DNA sequence: ATGTGACTTATAGTCCGTGTGATTATAGTCAACAT
DNA sequence: ATGTTGACTATAATCACACGGACTATAAGTCACAT
């Protein structure tokens, strides 16, 4: 697998989890599939930004917050 | 299409130029279609992070200086 | 435009298509433009005996060889 | 210089002959310039198949004719 | 006759890019059953 | 609640090709002057 994927994958679940969002709630508010979150933050999944798109406005998260938090993430 | 698509097509293309590389070095580079690349930029295209992955290491460049670039050119106007 | 031209452009695809070869890769090994070749098979373009020297060292054939099938494909019906 | 270059000129220097032409000639009956063909002949030139054409049409000599004699020639 | 040289002008050949049908690999989406 | 296994189907990504515009190298065509 890929090293940023799983940063990303990280970050989603991170964001999810500060916010206290379940997935379950993470899918309803984003409209994609529950398993497919799932899979994703167990990064089983290569996202295309189409698909990063709908989890950060899922998440309430703007493009720009997200970067700087997968910025700092991919610092150790 | 999407906000950010277009975003990132833009960053690929402008780093492209700033380190004078043509579209078919960084499609070899890149170790992807000649076509892809020019797709990416020309229209925007959906590519996976896996791809973009690719691609940064093709323009010479980091993972985080690329979203470096990319914030900047998000928050434009 | 030119009779022994459209033989010429025939042939060198002929060739090229008999040895699994690709314009790609033929544009490669003559080193000419993909562009080039293209242009060659698809419009019958006028090259110089330079030109077709080096394509024929590209397809890996000899002078000889290429003026066999050349006089073979002018004699046809 | 090229090879096939020497070849084609030598050739066509060899037809002009073997018919008892002068380049004056040759160059009248092709429409092209003589110092063209001198050119050539010294191998000073680099023709395109159109001008190649043009001079087996002066020579009165069939494509073919032409390349069977260009192979030969081109064997030692 | 032929052979130079040198000097325009057409075009051969280069270089970077666009746009496209067809095929292959794979992400997108949604089942069933888990815990 | 979340995890995992197959699936089906959209589409990402590949591969071979056509096509254009702009630029550079050089062949095409014509002088003058040799011999």
């Amino acid at each position: 697998e890929s090293f940023l994927l799983s940063k990303v994958s990280f970050v989603i679940k991170k964001i999810r989890l500060e916010k206290g969002m379940t997935q379950e709630d993470l899918a309803y508010k984003s409209n994609l599939d529950r398993t497919y979150i799932s899979g994703i933050e167990r990064n089983s999944r290569n996202l295309t930004i189409k698909s990063l798109e709908l989890i950060m406005k899922g998440l309430e998260v703007s493009d720009v917050v997200f970067f700087e938090m997968l910025i700092k993430e991919i610092l150790k």
